[PDB]
């Protein structure tokens, strides 16, 4: 048995780490006081002599609004007090608050709660990052964490969920400057990365949950599934994906190129009376529909470098292949020259768990489709446009460079993730 630690950084990484927890809790079937009356699920879950099962994780937040809903919520003996870690004030929006002022008066402490995580594993595998892009801490402080991780831990992979802005969701206009700033300082210190599209959530939730206004509980829940299908190899007998190695290994040939594009099948609203369960082959179709993506982009106009199967309930390994020889001579699914056209696949016999009350309906069987796709750049180039039109200006930069934050980062930034979409272009044909 191998751990794996959880960071959870801002309030979005808060508050997805809450929905994520709460839906691994109900899996092992763990009550939220930690006790459980039922190993592989260790990896997630450390023993106490009194039989509480506590989460690997920790919580950090520049502020302590957010963190403190979970130190009075349902899961407040869930986590140890030292996990819950809470600072001030936030950092503004501003990546440089969160990065250099702000993190400095807190990043030792934060190391040091995570050291303590460390010397109860056995053989820490490594750390599961969750944060947004656009937020102050989770894209500042996450940087400069992630810095430090390498350090301190130079041999342990490193593993994000990254929160995608959407003017759908909640965003700053200074989101897409946090957004490449983060980026360009986390890439080498990330092994692969997971980013959801706030815009990709809000339209499943008003598509296929019939939620006119998605509130964040109903966004996390949603992201929760997700994260859970990601992660259930890592926490179940999955002989795929048994390690945070083999997620690198099957997904990244590049390392700059760590970004694969998640599909997830079927998302049934909990309110749908009627509705018949679909099969192997319907729920493998919906894979390859960009309306089921994490991340909105047109995969039709990219390259495959890397393909991965998640299934999760009743199926059978005959009906998987049946639907993949299937899907081959029927879809446009282009791999890139230098790659074997071929698709992992991994089964997990029991069926997606869902929370009671939640919005999203039981299921007898789902997938989650792991993917690298050049398709991914254009969200990008979405990014990076945003970025040009402000920075022409030079709009709100006084802000980052009064943290004490250089001009030269900007542009230093801007043409790392230039180099990034010239080379997703180069890999196509
Ligand atoms: N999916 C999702 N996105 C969230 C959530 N909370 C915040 N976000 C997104 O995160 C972005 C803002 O970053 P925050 O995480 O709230 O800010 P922060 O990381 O706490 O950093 P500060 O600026 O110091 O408060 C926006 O684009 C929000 O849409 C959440 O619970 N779920
Ligand atoms: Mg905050």
């Amino acid at each position: 048995m191998r751990e794996c630690i959880s960071i959870h950084v801002g309030q979005a990484g808060v508050q997805i780490g809450n929905a994520c927890w709460e839906l691994y809790c109900l899996e092992h079937g763990i009550q939220p006081d930690g006790q459980m009356p039922s190993d592989s699920f260790n990896t997630f879950f450390s023993e106490t002599g009194a039989g509480k099962h506590v989460p690997r994780a920790v919580f950090v937040d520049l502020e302590p609004t957010v963190i403190d809903e979970v130190r009075t919520g349902t899961y407040r003996q869930l986590f140890h007090p030292e996990q819950l870690i809470t600072g001030k004030e936030d950092a503004a929006n501003n990546y440089a608050r969160g990065h250099y002022t702000i993190g400095k008066e807190i990043i030792d402490l934060v190391l040091d709660r995570i050291r303590k995580l460390a010397d109860q594993c056995t053989g820490l595998q490594g750390f599961l990052v969750f944060h947004s892009f656009g937020g102050g801490t989770g894209s500042g402080f996450t940087s400069l964490l992630m810095e430090r991780l390498s350090v301190d831990y130079g041999k342990k992979s490193k593993l994000e969920f990254s929160i995608y802005p959407a003017p759908q969701v909640s965003t700053a206009v200074v989101e897409p400057y946090n957004s490449i700033l983060t980026t360009h300082t986390t890439l080498e210190h990330s092994d692969c990365a997971f980013m959801v599209d706030n815009e990709a959530i809000y339209d499943i939730c008003r598509r296929n949950l019939d939620i006119e206004r998605p509130t964040y509980t109903n966004l996390n829940r949603l992201i929760s599934q997700i994260v859970s299908s990601i992660t259930a190899s890592l926490r179940f007998d999955g002989a795929l994906n048994v390690d945070l190695t083999e997620f690198q290994t099957n997904l990244v040939p590049y390392p700059r190129i760590h970004f694969p594009l998640a599909t997830y099948a079927p998302v049934i609203s909990a309110e749908k009376a009627y509705h018949e369960q679909l099969s192997v082959a319907e729920i493998t179709n919906a894979c390859f529909e960009p309306a089921n993506q994490m991340v909105k982009c047109d995969p039709r106009h990219g390259k495959y470098m890397a393909c991965c199967l998640l299934y999760r309930g009743d199926v059978v390994p005959k009906d998987v292949n049946a639907a993949i020889a299937t899907i081959k001579t029927k879809r446009s699914i282009q791999f890139v020259d230098w790659c074997p056209t071929g698709f992992k696949v991994g089964i997990n016999y029991q069926p997606p768990t869902v929370v009671p009350g939640g919005d999203l309906a039981k299921v007898q069987r789902a997938v989650c489709m792991l993917s690298n796709t050049t398709a991914i750049a254009e969200a990008w180039a979405r990014l990076d446009h945003k970025f040009d039109l402000m920075y022409a200006k030079r709009a709100f930069v006084h802000w980052y460079v009064g943290e004490g934050m250089e001009e030269g980062e900007f542009s230093e930034a801007r043409e790392d993730m230039a180099a990034l979409e010239k080379d997703y272009e180069e890999v196509g044909v």
